[PDB]
């Protein structure tokens, strides 16, 4: 297992697409999964866009680090250690304690 977060480029969007920088409100399409078994716990595909302010710590740390630097249309895979996810708490009744997480993410907009 990695010492920290792994971020993989799955595909590149627009070369001059707006860039996700700290302080921006960014809009992301995602699928979240438990890394240990691949079970999917959430997606917003076909639902409303998920917006968050990058860098303020409202999302798990793996997202604040992992989404940073994306340009619109980029797709990334995030592999997130427990300390950069929900740690001993878990979440949603869906993520057990001490879970490694995987997310597929696509940047849709930057505001
Ligand atoms: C305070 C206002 C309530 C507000 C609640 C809602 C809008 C309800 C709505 C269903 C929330 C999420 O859906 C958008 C839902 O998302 C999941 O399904 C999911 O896929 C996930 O993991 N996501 C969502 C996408 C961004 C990454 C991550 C996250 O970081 O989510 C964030 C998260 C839970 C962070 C905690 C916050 C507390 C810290 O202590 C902890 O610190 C480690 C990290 C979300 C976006 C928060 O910022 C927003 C809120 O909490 C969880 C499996 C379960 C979670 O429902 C609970
Ligand atoms: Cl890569
Ligand atoms: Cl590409
Ligand atoms: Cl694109
Ligand atoms: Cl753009
Ligand atoms: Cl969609
Ligand atoms: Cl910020
Ligand atoms: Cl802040
Ligand atoms: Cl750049
Ligand atoms: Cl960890
Ligand atoms: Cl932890
Ligand atoms: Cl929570
Ligand atoms: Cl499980
Ligand atoms: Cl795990
Ligand atoms: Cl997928």
């Amino acid at each position: 297992y990695p010492n920290g977060l792994i971020v993989e480029e799955l595909s590149m969007g627009k070369p001059n697409g707006k860039r996700a920088d700290p302080g921006k409100t960014v809009s992301v399409r995602y699928i979240g999964k438990l890394q240990k078994n691949g079970k999917i716990f959430d997606s917003n595909i076909g639902k409303s866009p998920f917006k968050f302010r990058l860098g303020i710590g409202s999302v798990i740390k793996g997202w604040d680090v992992g989404v940073n630097g994306m340009r619109v249309g980029d797709k990334r895979k995030l592999t997130i250690p427990p300390s950069m996810g929900y740690g001993v708490k878990g979440a949603g009744g869906q993520i057990p304690p001490n879970s490694w997480l995987t997310f597929d993410v696509e940047l849709i907009n930057v505001q």
